[PDB]
């Protein structure tokens, strides 16, 4: 009955029921007027008449690797170059938000509630004829057959990138600071209210459960030796709730921060050093402040790592994820003189699109033993057994399964990925296509398009039947990727924007912030703009077992 | 024993104990260098020499009128000018926060635990030898001495500006969405967790408590009809809690969403022409979509008085309190292209600069009867009595007391004024002087120059001896108003700021806010766009009674 059902606002105009048949476009700002905010204003068709497509540019970024040295070296062009990755990424995001699971619609409530995930696109009128609208069937084709027909993996593909499971684990824990979906309440709210990188992974999500966690005694975070080694306090002695099965013997029952780290061996061990790292600059920032207490060194080191969380994972995480030559940059003043919005509020869509279960191979081969996912699940002793070293020298060397391409869905978690499209379908999702043009990318014409084949792509057709009305969670991971890469167009346009203005959008990012002094001097300045995964790894586990994100 | 207990570091650096006895001053992008910020980039110098003082420009504000009426003829100029005020005042606050009550360090805390008031110096360090840090003696004068020999008033002076009774309600009302210290965990502590103009006073401040105080039947608020009146409903209807004395014969325990605007018939008097409001928009809004439900026309009426709010408040109420002969514009554009933080933090300096007691006149004469304080406290029947339009019509008519100038506190209220002083001193504020630094105003160089006089002058030197070690709050009141004005330059210049981001930093100003479609079309946005108190209570009161926030 909606008369915007039919998402008839284009450009990115707003759509409005004047009436009970009639609608109305407010194509404020977007740069078109007309009943869609179709027709273009003037300066518009220049624009447009002069945009590279995502995938020239694309090109162009992971070519020409000579030039690009050049330019890797001569700072001014770098920052610049950088200054414009972040600013037009960033642009395509909402700040503040609008809209959410219930607001298809501006709304206080839809706003403030901070324990909803936003949405990038409102949601469907629960009153509109078909699920996408008013494309399509009654309904879309059973989760059940899609994910079997083409998400499910029969032969391991292996990531054409060289994602190993460092990579892999470290975007597991990483992103799960941020994605927290609460589940009393149902998909749509989030228990993340931080919404960004607050490192509330490590230090738990709130204040009663990280004083738990502390040791209160030089700013340091409880821990345990075994071995020689430094192991996160167990739930019996800090007494934080840690999600467990029964049968694990307590003495197993890991800390932590978050309290389901313990459902998997490499989130643990990422658990583990971290927690080091943190006591690692506890120790750093008392040896230059004598004077310093326990809060201060431990607010302080608690600063000192989202900033390190946030340089890793610009410069080595998404810079790998890009394969671009062009090096990527952790500058927080690219935007000094930038309009730029240092709050955020992470979103449904980020939160499909950040649904990367394919990169799980069939088996966790650590050093001389391969585990099933029955056997490596919720089993710390794994990690006690090998022991981080001999975990970092494993998960270095052993590519990642590709995400995009088609049929990779480990079969263990395919619960999960069902669950995914059951839920985007729950929480009144949009169209690939709609969401493909909401980032300026131009719609696909046909499943045959997206997939870049026909056996899956007719295989969807028959379906989806009208390629419009496919669905965006499954499109990602049954998609062309470009050349030798993990990812299609579609997958990297939508998150880019989302993951740069989560890692960017954060207050020691600010100018009152960003300073030498916000972070204990010089010295704990540097610890941030000099971090690395290899350094994460080197100064927190027993040898420098050498890493990176790539299976070499 | 802190080495930064001095207040070292001018020009706005940041200071740090870098070793026992040691400090260091971050002077990034202060504008100056040097071990104290103190010595100017050579371009910081030629700003300094062409900066006219506040009251340089206060001056040429409040004078050359036949110029300025040209200027606000001319759009393109006073649409500069402004954006120009925004911008500046706006400047001067930290967006994202920096410290609060226990944070004297940036911190994650500090940032956000939104259960603070944040701070726009820090507290004084636990272990200073002063309580101004170094400066003066083992203690500050006694409060009851300060409260009685400079603060407490005689004769009723009366404001210079022409304040009446509309204005001081209406700042009482307005601005106790945000003011709400959470006296169950101290000063310091906020109850508001919007931090702004939510209009959480009208709809209440949870989710529960806004659903108690709803009709849900075309968006409107609950209410009531008495005499052939429109009056909030009781709390034994809704059964929202409030504050009343329990002699109060219910019935007369109005609900409206704030649970203390019961306490004081000047509250109750807008709490009701508010939720009047609402209503009318509501009729509105239906008017313009018959399709629309209540939840849609609810959300979207908030919305609207949300814009009337900063309007009026930009426009009536602020411009009137300048005095300026240019007129203050509420255009959210002026910032489209200006570096401005959506975003707000009520800080504790904002809430002292704000106790406003002074306005308070001696009697509450409404119209033919006069009320002693405690004859009007807490007396919904007055409201009830006389109602509104004669309410109105009084309140037009009946100045309030001038704030700065000095004595001027009702001893009714002499409980709250020492309270104030005792809190800012439990709250380790700074001196007067340094928050006349932080807000690049010179400081005082004597009791003598704060007043403008010396009977009071001397009378203060006789208690703070050291100039600098004078107060922040008594100063504010024992101050030399500027000309015929209500305030001087301290209280302008300090909460200008804190005024305009909160004002201007509130979402529905954003650029993918401010659109006609986010209020329901170009007549909902009008509602907003075309607001004044005139018309706030033209529309809602029984005769049009003619109001202002002047006493003619
Ligand atoms: C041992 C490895 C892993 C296991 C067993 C696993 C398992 C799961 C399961 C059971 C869910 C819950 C789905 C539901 O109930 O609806 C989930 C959610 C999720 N997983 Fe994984 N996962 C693993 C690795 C990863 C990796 C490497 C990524 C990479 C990004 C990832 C990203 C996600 C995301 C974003 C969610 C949603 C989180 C939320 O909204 O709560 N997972 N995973
Ligand atoms: C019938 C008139 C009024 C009465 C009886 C009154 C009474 C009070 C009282 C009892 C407090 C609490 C102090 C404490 O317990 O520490 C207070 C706080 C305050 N009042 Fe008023 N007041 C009145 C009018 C005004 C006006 C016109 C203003 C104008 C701005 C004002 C501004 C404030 C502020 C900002 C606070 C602090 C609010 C907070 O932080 O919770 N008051 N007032
Ligand atoms: C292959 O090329 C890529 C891949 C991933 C990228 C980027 C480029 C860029 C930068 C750019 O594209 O210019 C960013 C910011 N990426 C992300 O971090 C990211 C993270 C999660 C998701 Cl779901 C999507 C994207
Ligand atoms: C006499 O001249 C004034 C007085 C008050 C003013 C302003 C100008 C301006 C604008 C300007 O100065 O340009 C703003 C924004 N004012 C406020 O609303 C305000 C409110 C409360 C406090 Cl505590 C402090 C200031
Ligand atoms: C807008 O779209 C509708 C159908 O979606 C069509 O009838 C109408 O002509 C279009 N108008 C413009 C200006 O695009
Ligand atoms: C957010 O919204 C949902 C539904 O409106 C509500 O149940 C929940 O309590 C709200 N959360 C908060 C913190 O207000
Ligand atoms: C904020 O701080 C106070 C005191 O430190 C604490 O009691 C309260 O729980 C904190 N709130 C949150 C949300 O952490
Ligand atoms: C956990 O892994 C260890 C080492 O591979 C193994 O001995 C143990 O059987 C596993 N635990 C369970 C419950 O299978
Ligand atoms: C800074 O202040 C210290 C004492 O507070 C003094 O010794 C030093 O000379 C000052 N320097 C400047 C540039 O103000
Ligand atoms: C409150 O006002 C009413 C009506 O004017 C009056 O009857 C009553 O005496 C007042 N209450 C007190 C305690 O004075």
């Amino acid at each position: 009955a909606n008369p915007c059902c039919s998402n008839p606002c284009q450009n990115r105009g707003e759509c409005m029921s004047t009436g009970f048949d009639q609608y109305k476009c407010d194509c404020t700002r977007t740069g078109f007027y007309g009943e869609n905010c179709t027709t273009p204003e003037f300066l518009t068709r220049i624009k447009l008449l002069l945009k590279p497509t995502p995938n020239t540019v694309h090109y162009i970024l992971t070519h020409f690797k000579g030039v690009w040295n050049i330019v890797n070296n001569i700072p001014f062009l770098r920052s610049l170059i950088m200054k414009y990755v972040l600013t037009s990424r960033s642009y395509l995001i909402d700040s503040p938000p609008t809209y959410n699971v219930h607001y298809g619609y501006k709304s206080w409530e839809a706003f403030s509630n901070l324990s909803y995930y936003t949405r990038a696109l409102p949601p469907v009128a629960d009153d509109c004829p078909t699920p996408m609208g008013v494309k399509g069937n009654k309904e879309l084709p059973d989760s059940k057959e899609v994910l079997e027909k083409v998400l499910l993996r029969r032969e391991f593909i292996p990531d054409p990138q060289g994602s190993n499971m460092m990579f892999a684990f470290f975007a597991q824990h990483f992103t799960h600071q941020f994605f927290k979906t609460d589940h009393k309440r149902g998909p749509g709210f989030t228990r993340g209210l931080g919404h960004g990188v607050d490192l509330n992974h490590i230090y738990g999500e709130t204040l009663d459960r990280q004083h738990k966690l502390r040791l209160f005694k030089d700013g340091k975070l409880k821990y345990q030796v075994i071995g020689g080694e430094v192991y996160p306090p167990t739930v019996k002695d800090t007494q934080v709730e840690m999600i467990y099965p029964p049968h694990i013997p307590e003495n197993l029952q890991f800390a932590v921060g978050q309290e389901v780290f313990g459902l998997v061996p490499g989130l643990m061990m990422y658990a583990t050093i971290w927690l080091r790292e943190h006591q690692r600059v506890c120790d750093i920032l008392k040896q230059e402040h004598p004077e310093w207490g326990d809060e201060q060194l431990f607010q302080t080191s608690k600063l000192i790592l989202i900033g390190e969380t946030i340089k890793i994972v610009i410069e080595d995480y998404v810079q790998h994820l890009s394969g671009y030559h062009f090096k990527l940059k952790f500058d927080p003043e690219l935007l000094f003189n930038q309009q730029f919005q240092y709050q955020n509020r992470i979103a449904s869509e980020f939160n499909t699109l950040y649904h990367w279960h394919p990169l799980l191979p069939d088996t966790f081969n650590i050093e001389d033993q391969e585990y099933s996912f029955k056997q490596f699940l919720y089993n710390n002793s794994i990690l006690l057994e090998h022991g981080l070293t001999q975990f970092v020298e494993s998960f270095t060397r052993q590519i990642a399964g590709r995400v995009a391409g088609g049929r990779n869905v480990p079969i263990a978690v395919q619960a999960v990925a069902k669950a995914s499209i059951d839920q985007s379908r729950e929480m009144k999702y949009q169209s690939l296509n709609e969401y493909r043009k909401r980032f300026s990318l131009k719609p696909y014409t046909s499943f045959e398009e997206l997939t870049g084949e026909k056996e899956m792509a007719a295989e969807l057709k028959a379906l989806y039947s009208d390629i419009d009305v496919m669905e965006l969670y499954p499109a990602l991971l049954v998609e062309k990727p470009r050349p030798d890469a993990i990812f299609g167009e579609t997958m990297v346009e939508l998150g880019a924007p989302f993951s740069l203005k989560g890692l960017m959008g954060n207050p020691i990012c600010s100018p009152q912030y960003w300073k030498p002094s916000t972070f204990g001097g010089e010295v704990g300045f540097k610890i941030i703009n000099t971090a690395s995964i290899q350094s994460l790894i080197c100064n927190n586990v027993k040898g420098c077992p050498f890493t990176s994100f790539n299976v070499q």
